[PDB]
């Protein structure tokens, strides 16, 4: 029966295991306040056919733990949200940099919300949940990992901050810690506060962590885990490695020494080299398995790579460990879209896109996420495509790609401090990737902030964005880092090679939004506080260079750009406008793709793309006010008026046969007071001479006055 | 084409072949009164890859033929509803046992409704279409077999009533008989009804079924079909059975007299002992394919599991034929949940959470399934989850799962006669599996009947499920049952190597719901009764047990429950209070989750999950018809209203130079009723005294009163 609390200054981590989920391998339960969260561990027991640990991370999100029902069609939980998406991909980068190395068995986790208080966000929970799941379970690891999340409030750090205080908060941080006070995984989110408060933070964060690190290893004491041997891992036999090594270090070293090597040439060499070994090998070996002979072959070539870096501070093409990629940009690329920006960098292209939109296409229907965190109160939202070809790849684009996804949140977070708080449209931003060379991601939020730059959205300040590449001379000994070398503006393959990845962006003045991709088993904060040092000068250094396309916005938004406008319309003709069930507006809605939307009673909002669009729908709702055929509004002209209604206060005459009648008061209708308009000998389908003087919006009623007459 | 008429009372059933699809292997057309179901059967000759039954059952639900359309973007019949799905694991489990052992070939039976009239109903037809489809087909087949419907109705029994009388009915129960009055597929749903009843239900059901069957019998002998002859029955030789009989049988049976294995220890000590005599298999045979030296072990672990049982009256656990596994409950797990249990049978592991809703969210959107069904009286629906980790499974989490379905159907039928007819709320009952050992269906409804029970919904009785399982000693050469044993609560091994699964929960008086999945090719009536007398006395066992945790609903619901509340909105702030498009209220309700909805012109209803929610949402309303300018001011005051405009009907007027121009009418403004405003000497921007009277709604104008000064 695990039983532990934990105290993190105001708030308490009650964890428990047992009596809940018993049959599956790792069963844990997190409980924060009154909010408590239940986590599963399942790993098989066969070897999967693989290269690769194929671990799978869920966090379903129960609607009615919240005390809400889906707003699906079907009034239940199916499919799911981005946030859930995210919330996994957190947990993923923050757990798998743990197992040892070669482990290639099915492990599926999963996370159920028992229940929601309201008070207390479940996603910093699921992170230890799952830690104290698999540290409890045969499951083999080196963890256990402890996860906080740090919030900025007046100056002041809390940790497990509470829904009130997001939102009024200036930063968002999520810390993973791991033991000996290692990070393991990192991600950010500030309304752009400076460098020295973003250090603070993280040695905060850190901190806390260890605090629940201990608990947790007081938990495992307590109960006793014995952690199951897995029948055989795959990692490669010392000998094949060391044949691999001296069969091709030394063309794989002038390989990586050519400097007009592009991304295309590189491989070419590789694979070709990669080839002729593998045969050989197989002449030498062959019993060993074809998965030992290529992971065997990778693993010099990643060795000597790094090698390479460590000692002749060179990466691929005699660029330093502080030189950039060749940039270059490109706005106003054609005469329809609102804003376009082409951002080239190095090898890798990305388009950005912005596109206004209509205030009512921002409707949130996902209510739970929605009312649990909070909404957008800036109307933003991006798009980030990463089509196949940009890679020289096949596949299908899906819109729930778990990789696409969670860039594009990434890109939203660094932009998202800089969108002025009110505008009359939605800022659908769209940044498609056309080639891909690595840190995509910031180049599409760069590109993002050059075309809603050149859009005319008075932005703050232009957004940068930059990749950190770090490469370590690991001991093997003790595991701890011997030497360690910084990379700005990472390539592909010194991604691929190398040890982590460290995606920051923000503005010139300070930081917005923070993502470290790391595969370590841990590293220490003097290496990450050097990163963010280093990623700043380079920063400021792309926003030098793009500044010269672009310094300010466009004084006014772009030609054709959308347009709202007003229109009358009169009560009688509403009927008639708006047509049975409101079918005329969506058909005028679906044809010209003109919004329109009722403002009141006799005004209507409309939004159109382009003026073009405007005029199509002035037209439209011009004839279909005009079938409704009001006569001219004259003050003293006098018309026959047919009597509809005889009324005691007066008698409902239709002026003109295209509105209906209106009351011709008894004080309007005869200088004595009358009090019943049969005392005028006023009939049924009569035409009586009231005079016109226009209409009043007062009462819905146009001025006719028969007394003026009698 | 073979045509045939069959009578059942008062209804007539038409079956006809050929002249559709004679393309498909067996096409069968069912017509009844005016609506006509077509069936088509379809069934490789070529050995399917799999080594099971690859029996695919599907129904679809065109809604052009039922005189509707579906509510899809497409207005095709994209995706399935539920009701397909369960009318399709109806003809599932009504077809499969029937099929030659062994046989795996890849079988499709597919359903379309030709036309669907406002009287009958396609379900039980497109059983008896499978049934004729099949036996009309050269797909080997030991049917055919008879489908009827029974439902009760003033104490009298009707067969296949109609959509109009389904209602009406207190019980509606699905039958499906085989030939020797054998049954095969039993579904029934009823309010609580005695016992006898059932029984004589069942009777009569079977009956009516020798019938139907005896007509396909004419039709088949008319056109006289042949069968054709499979490749190859995957059976294995008795041979290999015998040896491994010779081989596995003591320590089998050493292993099943064990009376403290759980499951896992039992199944791992059983595979363990499978791989010792499937390797010496091997030995003795290398020219045995490998399945067929699997499937031979599972024969004779299924033969031994089932004679121990017989011999010697002990089931696999140490426990009697009709004694039941210990059950623990608990309620009231977590303070922010409307309702929780916690249900313990055995090692079977539930949790039900009740989670109340407003009765917006109980919209469904379905033509056809009302179409057919019927109407809803009971805002009240069940989702029951069964997630991988529950049996130590890594699978796909998706609740488009035909298991899940099923079961959670079958509860929500177990729970609906206890719902009252009304309630300011919907229910929504969640239940999740935790930990799996058969019967959890059962299980997930008492604790939903529990959970309910807590949440203080005041309901009729507590509701009690249990399931039954069955072992036949039978003749091989007439296939008869020599004899029987039944086992209450069963466990899943004994339900994997059991003959059939009845599941049926009730009340402590009457019995609701009623499914029984048979795999034995028919079984004898009489079995039926005592199984469900039997089945009785656990029930109240059941009860007993659980009555001792709660007894009586709660006085009310939580405290943290769900609020009600109506705000009365001025009309003048009403369109601020919504706003274009209501866009407020779309975004007040994806904020807080306050859903509101209009009453009226001046009332709107809100529900809040909270009261804390709904204090916010008071806040926000509150500021909303504060934060104007203009607000309801004092009763009865003496305003110095500026004149802006004088008209005929009236003068307009601002009580101070922020409000709107209102009308005060020409009988409002004198004692005497003048007609002209000009008659009191009033002129363009005179300021003149008018009481305020208030504001009566009825054509947004302000009441004023300059009659009593004159």
């Amino acid at each position: 029966m695990g039983a532990v609390a934990v105290d993190l200054g105001n708030r308490k981590l009650e964890i428990s295991s047992g009596k809940l989920a018993r049959f599956a391998d790792g069963s844990a339960v997190v409980q924060s306040g009154d909010t408590a969260v239940m986590v599963t561990a399942v790993s098989k027991t066969k070897p999967s056919p693989s290269q690769f640990m194929p671990l799978v991370v869920d966090y379903r999100q129960k609607a009615a733990a919240a005390g809400r029902i889906p707003t699906n069609y079907l009034r239940r939980e199916v499919g799911t949200s981005d946030k859930e998406i995210l919330t996994s991909r957190i947990i993923d980068r923050s757990i798998r940099p743990l197992f040892p190395a070669g482990y290639f068995y099915d492990t599926q986790v999963l996370c159920n919300l028992l229940a929601v208080d309201g008070v207390n966000e479940p996603d910093v929970l699921a992170i230890n949940g799952a830690s104290v799941a698999l540290s409890l379970s045969d499951i083999p690891w080196n963890g256990p990992v402890g996860a906080v999340r740090i919030g900025i409030i007046d100056g002041e750090y809390v940790v497990n901050p509470t829904r009130k205080e997001m939102s009024s908060s200036t930063l968002n941080l999520v810390v993973a810690g791991a033991p000996k006070s290692q990070i393991v995984m990192l991600e950010a989110s500030a309304e752009n506060i400076l460098q020295q408060d973003f250090c603070h933070a993280i040695k905060v964060g850190v901190k806390y962590t260890q605090q629940i690190i201990q608990g947790i290893q007081q938990l495992v004491k307590e109960t006793g885990v014995t952690k199951r041997t897995p029948q055989k891992l795959f990692t490669p036999s010392p000998e094949i490695v060391k044949y691999t090594h001296k069969l091709a270090m030394e063309r794989l070293y002038a390989v990586f020494t050519d400097y007009e090597h592009d991304k295309v040439s590189r491989d070419e060499a590789v694979n070709k080299i990669r080839l002729d070994t593998e045969e050989q090998l197989k002449e030498k070996f062959p019993e060993a398995d074809p998965y030992e002979i290529i992971e065997s072959f990778n693993v010099v070539a990643k060795e000597v790579f790094r090698s390479i870096v460590l000692n002749e501070y060179k990466r691929c093409d005699g660029r330093d460990l502080t030189s950039l990629r060749n940039v270059s940009c490109e706005v106003d690329m054609f005469k329809t879209l609102h804003g376009s920006a082409l951002f080239q960098r190095g090898q890798t292209q990305v388009l950005c896109t912005v596109t206004f939109d209509s205030l009512e296409s921002g409707i949130k229907s996902d209510q739970v996420i929605t009312a649990i965190n909070g909404i957008k109160d800036k109307n933003f939202m991006l798009h980030y495509e990463f089509p196949p070809y940009a890679t020289n790849e096949i596949g299908k684009v899906t819109g729930l790609n778990r990789r696409e996804l969670g860039h594009g949140a990434l890109a939203e977070k660094a932009l998202y401090p800089v969108i002025p708080r009110d505008f009359p449209f939605t800022i659908r931003v769209t940044s498609e990737v056309l080639e891909s060379n690595g840190s995509s991601s910031m180049a599409s939020a760069c590109g993002g902030s050059l075309a809603l730059m050149d859009s005319g959205v008075p932005i703050s300040s232009a957004v940068a964005g930059v990749a950190i590449g770090l490469v370590t001379k690991t001991d093997p000994e003790k595991g701890e880092i011997e030497d360690y070398r910084l990379l700005t503006d990472i390539l592909g393959i010194e991604d691929y090679n190398g040890d982590m990845d460290f995606k920051i962006a923000g503005t010139n003045k300070g930081i917005t939004a923070l993502q470290a991709d790391i595969k370590l088993p841990g590293i220490p904060i003097k290496i990450v506080m050097e990163a963010i040092q280093q990623a700043s000068v380079a920063k400021k250094e792309i926003l030098q260079i793009m500044n010269k396309t672009i310094s300010k916005p466009r004084a006014s938004r772009k030609e054709n750009g959308p347009v709202v406008e007003t229109v009358q319309v009169p009560l009688s003709k509403r009927a008639k406008f708006v047509g049975p069930g409101g079918y005329n507006l969506k058909k005028l809605q679906a044809e010209t793709g003109v919004t329109i939307s009722q403002v009141d009673e006799e005004t209507f909002s409309v939004f159109a793309p382009t003026p073009s669009a405007m005029h199509e729908a002035r037209d439209f709702i011009t004839e279909i006010c005009k079938d409704d055929q009001e006569q001219q509004l004259e003050f003293g002209a006098v018309y026959t008026a047919t009597i509809t209604e005889i009324r005691d206060t007066g008698v409902m005459v239709k002026l003109y046969p295209n509105m209906t009648a209106v009351l011709l008061h008894n004080t309007q209708l005869d200088q004595r007071k009358i009090k019943h308009p049969t005392a005028l000998g006023l009939e049924v389908g009569q035409e009586i001479q009231v005079k016109y003087f226009g209409r009043d919006p007062a009462d819905g009623r146009m001025r006719l006055s028969r007394k003026v007459l009698q």
